[PDB]
């Protein structure tokens, strides 16, 4: 069922936070920082700003009904950042390394 499901989209969360992926997870910790950075256009293009720890407050307030809300917020993530860059910045290479990870532990969710 639903709680079920979310204690393993849980877990995946847990992974894409830890030390074992933080090479390339880093980037995806704290929502993009546009003025920072000074991506002026950032929020003109990305309607949805999306990151981990927006995931992680969301489950931890049971705003998830169901893991397909949960993976469609973490697919939204990494689409922002195939959005908005060319597809050979390194940062592009990090999305798509974790997003592996991500796409194939949540294949292993049980029904
Ligand atoms: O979609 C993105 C676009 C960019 N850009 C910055 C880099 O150049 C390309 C444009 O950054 C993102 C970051 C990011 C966050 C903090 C950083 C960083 C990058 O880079 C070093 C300094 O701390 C995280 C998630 C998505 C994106
Ligand atoms: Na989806």
């Amino acid at each position: 069922g639903p709680m079920e499901q979310l204690k393993h989209c849980n877990g995946i969360l847990k992974e894409l936070l830890s030390k074992k992926h933080a090479a390339y997870a880093w980037p995806f910790y704290k929502p993009v920082d546009a003025s920072a950075l000074g991506l002026h256009d950032y929020h003109d293009i990305i309607k949805h700003p999306m990151d981990l720890s927006t995931v992680k407050r969301k489950m931890e307030n049971r705003d998830y009904r169901d893991a397909q809300e949960f993976a469609a917020d973490v697919r939204l993530m990494f689409s922002n950042c195939y959005k908005y860059n060319p597809p050979d910045h390194d940062v592009v290479a990090m999305a798509r390394k974790l997003q592996d990870v991500f796409e194939f532990r949540y294949a292993k969710m049980p029904d």
